[PDB]
């Protein structure tokens, strides 16, 4: 599972699961 | 499962649940 | 499973959904 | 499944659902 | 599970997950 | 304002010119307040 | 401003001349609070 | 400002001339507050 | 300012000229606060 | 200023000249505070 991420002006989430049971990537 | 962001300016979620169960990228 | 965003002024959801239950990308 | 989003000023959802049971992309 | 990373201008999360139970990379 | 967001943007007195163009020249994006 | 977030921007008295463009020229972006 | 953030940006007075472009060339970003 | 985060910038009286451009030219960034 | 986080920045009376670009030329970034 390949991530690539360019972000110019971030704020928020990009990638980050909020308030979440078991998490993998 | 391939990801890609160009984000130029990002004020909320992009790839990121919210108040979920199990998660899996 | 591939995924682009090419997102230029994010206020709100892309691919991030909200009070769910097993989700899976 | 390939997802392509170019959003340009968003504000709401885009492939993010909500209030749902078990979700898959 | 690779993972990339070109932010210019961060304010927020990237592949951070918050108020999460069991967190695997 | 008093307890209130309150953002707020001025363009005047100005001059664009353009020949060709494929995207936005002048689209400034203004929110007072974003809640998630 | 009295306890308010009062974010603001301006542009005034300027001139912007363009012959070919892809992208934003004039896309100011002004957010009063961001609550996550 | 009182206990307010009051983030501002100003421009003024000057002449922008571009050829070819494929970005934003002005785009300037405020923000009064980010909350996470 | 008084007990506020007053963050602040200014451009003017300028000239920028462009022939080709890939990227940003002027976009600056204003956070009046940043809470994480 | 008083008590206040009052980061400030000011660019005048410049001229900048380009003939190709792949990044910024000017994005200054102004930050009032960052809480984490």
């Amino acid at each position: 599972a390949n991530f690539l991420v360019h972000s110019s002006n971030n704020f928020g989430a990009i990638l980050s699961p909020t308030n979440v049971g078991s998490n993998t990537y």
